[PDB]
């Protein structure tokens, strides 16, 4: 059992005997090196930077200090004065235990003597010292390698300091009365250059059968210092004058299968023993424990309820992600765990020594604040934007933009998936996550504009500029940034006003005059128009049908100025009256804040009642509106997956409409009734089904507020041409949650707040886009009482709705003219086939 | 054959079928073989959640109880393969030479079937005859 | 013999060219970096038999080669 508590310094000093992550590996390696001494003898522990050595290392010896064996301090070759001899270091710290046992027995026959023969030697390494520290030979020195000393044999002439330690050691075992002397070094992660001269002295003086060497490192640190310590042995002017690959190669090679034996020779590969990952310890969700793990999250907890490791980090991830509990969820942890432990550790004190601290109230708040400190380094390594202060959507919008040219990956970029083959960008994925999800939280407008801009920047450049060697596409980006001003955004509806010229600039085949979501009314009148089309005028309509257009319009100055009706302008405008209720005439501002002053500029990169309250019954029904949001807003809990994958499901739905519907203008697209049939309103109508229907399958695919999804076991698709599955998929939900005994409001904010716009009304049902036939009205029918169903009151009065069925009056909230608009390109003159 | 219906979103919507995502299919339902869920899910990957374009360098009735009762029978297989699976063992040169049977069988179906096409050869009871289901 | 109990069900091969031709690449091998590959076999083998088998040679392989992995 392992009880971790989280409000403790965790130093290698302020460990426990029941703290310790790792035990099995302390308690094995003991027996191994007392049956190796029991009848080279150099191990090695192998650890990951941050798994936890010189804690562990010093674990061990504990266990070897209370056949004997006798362990020496800790040396840290980092923290040790630079140009020293490490053999003088052992000596000395070797002197001071033997030093301590001659002053602690009672004898004084053989105290007196004992004494005298250690110091024999003492003075005989001291005089050697000489050698491990001069750059040239002395010839002096000759004549004292030929002074053979007495009393003491060497069965080698010569200095040779190796017998000298070897000779030392011996009579240091016999004072202590021990079987061998335990020596035990430290890792050299802070500067591996110190550890060279701990290499080049172990191969050499200690050789002997009474040392027994337990190093510590990192193994693929070694080889790189190895490496670089072979090539000086060539002479510089070959390594320079044969250059040729073929040389080149076989140099390489040598060089490499040096080394390669040459750590055999230090390190045996039976000795070398690994120190287990925190994920190798706990294990996967589908297999069984080893060694489990539990923590003190909150601070004077009773040892009884302690929380799992696992469930201490989904507690966070889970939460602090507000992130559905399922697989996805699983990904993030399984990625933590893989972390170091120096930096789990870390994250896992700060997060919940805060929370404990605001308990005495965000959770992702909290959260954040832990990751930016503990990931800065890969921050910096990205270029994420790093200021404190300036955090805000305009900012996160550019951050999320610099992440996916870094990934590469236009199509899962804004997904945030940790997935990516660098270990800074998959720092930085997890990171971003936590910022989503913590200014989007809580908030309508906030989430649109995520959405918007943030994700939709990114799906535009993939498929509109990049088609336009890497160098050139570099200062793409740079110009496109400052074009459509991702690093600042002075409006929503402004961006979808910059979204439209961007991909205007791109024709397609027979020029028609139909867009990814948006249609291009003709701002003039052609010679001999068939039927009732005629140049679209805004004057027809009237009340909310002229406010819905209103905020439905665009254009672009391209020498000729251009008109547009886009759907992007309506999911923008909606971002902007949602913001504040602080005011009345400020939802009046943002109904004409782009159809006044607009004057957009082609990009660089592309060569070419009473008037006085005719609104006022509008005002009132948006007035309402925000009375509903406002309540509501605190529910909403958007994740950083889910606005990824509504968008995902948006640009495939959207790219179908704006295909199907290119061909099916055959001069009876006016007072369309038919499927076959296809005006310029019918699109609109299906592009906003469209952004509705995206919405409702992933809105309860993943939510935190919902446990379970309830679309239920089906094949889902999407309402290009008809909305007959769209209906469906309502009537299906509607029948679960009845059985259930659950409202609409706390299980579906998004979709519900969505559907209740004033705004968005108008469009759902125009009055030249309204399918009407025979198997047309039955699921129409249904369709349009479900829509009732899910508002408080009646949408529309019958009588108006019986007029749309079967082909004067006065539409409020009905588009009345815009399916007699024509198109540019858009020359009537097939007829349509029907049989 | 949902799941192998792949569409590329492009200028032009294009759609494929294709024998891999078969392997595909399959080779990911036994990973999670629990909750329902991964099962289910399977059988809709590809509707709205993959639309691979280009790339940048090339030059361009009731159906709810069917659907609850489809699952069963992949729930069926899994139970049945688990009381075996284990005790086979593969290696490194047995699993890549199946491939290569396997890759150059796609080849020569697809080159012999690719001119077999004819007027009349819908539900073709002719040793010649061939259709899209004959090629499959 | 004690190479074909190494390579036969570490690496999953039956009596063939394969189950022969790594027996003689790891014959290729130096001798002291053939003890160390043979020895790990043994001496944890015994331990489990007081198995992941081919997971064991690749615990051997892995101390066996580890610099070539760099190149
Ligand atoms: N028993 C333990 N429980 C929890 N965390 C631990 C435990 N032992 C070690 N750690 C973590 O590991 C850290 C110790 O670092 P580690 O043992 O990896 O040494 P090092 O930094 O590589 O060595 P040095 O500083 O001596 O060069 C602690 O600060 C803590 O984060």
């Amino acid at each position: 059992k392992i009880i971790i508590n989280l409000f403790a310094p965790n130093l290698p000093g302020s460990t426990k005997e029941d703290d310790l992550i790792q035990k099995s590996l302390r308690d094995q390696l003991v027996e191994s090196i007392r049956n190796s001494i029991a009848y080279r003898n150099v191990f090695f522990v192998d650890g990951t930077r941050g798994a936890g050595k010189t804690t562990f290392i010093n674990s061990v010896v504990k266990s070897l200090n209370s056949v004997n064996i006798k362990c020496l301090p800790t040396i840290d070759p980092t923290k040790l004065p630079r140009h020293e001899p490490i053999l003088v270091t052992v000596t000395a710290r070797l002197n001071k235990m033997v030093s301590d046992k001659l002053k602690g027995y009672w004898a004084s026959n053989d105290y007196r003597k004992q004494k005298e023969q250690w110091q024999n030697h003492l003075a005989q390494l001291q005089r050697g010292l000489h050698l491990l520290t001069d750059k040239e030979y002395k010839p002096e020195y000759f004549s004292d390698a030929l002074k053979l000393d007495a009393q003491l044999d060497y069965s080698i002439g010569g200095q040779d300091l190796s017998e000298i330690f070897e000779e030392l050691v011996k009579r240091a075992c016999e004072i202590l009365d021990c079987k061998a002397i335990l020596i035990t070094f430290d890792d050299i992660d802070t500067q591996f250059d110190a550890g060279w001269d701990v290499l080049e002295s172990i191969r050499k003086f200690f050789n002997s059968r009474k040392l027994v060497v337990v190093a510590t490192g990192d193994l693929r640190l070694y080889s790189q210092l190895i490496r670089g310590k072979q090539y000086e042995n060539y002479s510089k002017t070959l390594l320079e004058q044969e250059k040729e690959s073929v040389r080149l190669a076989e140099r390489g090679y040598m060089v490499e299968h040096l080394e390669q034996q040459y750590l055999l020779k230090l390190f045996p590969v039976q000795k070398r023993i690994q120190l287990k990952t925190m994920l190798q310890l706990v294990g996967e969700k589908g297999k069984a424990g080893k060694e489990e793990i539990k923590v003190k999250t909150e601070p004077g907890m009773q040892d009884i309820d302690a929380i799992d490791v696992r469930q201490a980090i989904g507690d966070a991830v889970r939460e602090g992600l507000n992130l559905r509990e399922g697989s996805d969820a699983d990904m993030y942890v399984n990625e933590l765990l893989k972390q170091p432990v120096r930096l789990l550790m870390q994250v896992l004190q700060d997060f919940y020594t805060k929370k404990y601290h605001a308990t005495s109230l965000s959770v992702p708040n909290l959260l954040r604040n832990a990751l930016y400190g503990s990931m800065l380094s890969s921050i910096y390594r990205a270029g994420l934007n790093y200021e404190q202060h300036r955090f805000g959507m305009d900012s996160l919008c550019k951050d999320i933009f610099t992440y996916v040219k870094q990934d590469r990956d236009f199509n899962t970029g804004f997904y945030l998936r940790p997935q990516s083959e660098s270990e800074a960008l998959r720092n930085c994925s997890i990171y971003l996550a936590s910022q989503v999800s913590e200014n989007c939280q809580g908030s309508l407008s906030k989430f649109l504009q995520m959405l918007l801009v943030g994700c939709g920047s990114v799906s535009i450049f993939n498929q509109f500029v990049t088609e336009l060697d890497r160098e050139k596409f570099e200062q793409l980006i740079s110009e496109y940034v400052a074009y459509m001003s991702v690093g600042r955004i002075e409006s929503a509806s402004h961006w979808a006003n910059r979204c439209c010229a961007v991909v205007a600039n791109s024709p397609n085949d027979e020029k028609i005059g139909v867009f990814l979501g948006m249609v291009q009314l003709n701002r003039k009148s052609r010679q001999h128009m068939p039927g009732g089309y005629k140049k679209f005028n805004i004057d027809t309509e009237n009340g909310l049908a002229k406010a819905a257009m209103a905020s439905s319009l665009s254009t672009v100055a391209s020498n000729n100025l251009m008109d547009f009706c886009s759907v992007f302008n309506l999911i923008g405008a909606i971002a902007d009256i949602s913001a504040c209720r602080c005011e009345r005439s400020a939802i009046t501002n943002a109904f004409n804040k782009v159809i006044a002053q607009t004057t957009c500029i082609v990009p660089p990169w592309s060569e070419a009642q009473d008037d006085a309250t005719e609104f006022s019954d509008a005002i009132t029904k948006v007035e309402q509106w925000l009375k509903n949001v406002n309540e509501i807003e605190i529910g909403i809990r958007p994740s950083a997956l889910l606005i990824g994958k509504v968008w995902s499901r948006f640009y495939f739905n959207l790219n179908n409409v704006a295909d199907q519907h290119k061909t099916r203008l055959y001069r009876n697209a006016e007072h369309g009734r038919m499927a076959s049939q296809s005006n310029a309103a019918k699109i609109m109508r299906f592009n906003v089904l469209a952004f509705l229907h995206a919405v409702l399958v992933e809105e309860s695919l993943y939510h935190s507020v919902s446990d379970r999804e309830y679309i239920g076991e089906g094949l889902r698709l999407n309402p290009v041409t008809s909305v007959d599955e769209f209906e469906k998929k309502i009537k299906i939900i509607g029948e679960k949650l009845k059985a259930d005994n659950k409202t609409w409001k706390n299980t579906h904010p998004l979709f519900f707040l969505l559907i209740s716009c004033p705004i968005l009304h108008p469009f759902i049902f125009p009055v030249g886009g309204i399918n009407c036939s025979v198997k047309a009205l039955n699921k129409e029918t249904s369709f349009n009482k479900l829509i009732d169903e899910i508002v408080g009151d009646k949408l529309l009065s019958d009588e108006e709705w019986d007029y749309l069925t079967k082909n004067q009056q006065i539409f409020q909230n009905t588009i009345t003219s815009l399916n007699s608009s024509t198109i540019v390109g858009a020359s009537y003159d097939k007829d349509t086939p029907a049989r």
